RNA sequence: CAUCU
């Protein structure tokens, strides 16, 4: 169920090992939760599924569990996203 | 899967 559509951000922090953390919408400048599993286009060179700091991103935010979250990330125009630091490359 | 470092 979607609150936005193809709402630009900038992704704020992500932690790797917890799987989850925060986009702010250029939209908006709000901050919306983001989970591994809601990324739609992840970095096919990356093993993990993640978003590096200061990353665009292109996503929904939708209602979730708990309140709003980010839905089918993905990078603008809808390329793969660029992922985290902290990600491995294959 | 709720503000982590
Ligand atoms: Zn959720």
């Amino acid at each position: 169920k979607v609150i936005a559509t193809k709402v630009l951000g900038t992704v704020k922090w992500f932690n790797v090992r917890n799987g989850y953390g925060f986009i702010n919408r250029n939209d908006t400048k709000e901050d919306v939760f983001v989970h591994q599993t809601a990324i739609k286009k992840n970095n096919p060179r990356k093993y993990l599924r993640s978003v590096g700091d200061g990353e665009t991103v292109e996503f929904d935010v939708v209602e979730g569990e708990k309140g709003a979250e980010a839905a089918n990330v993905t990078g603008p125009g809808g390329v793969p996203v660029q992922g985290s630091k902290y990600a491995a490359d294959r």
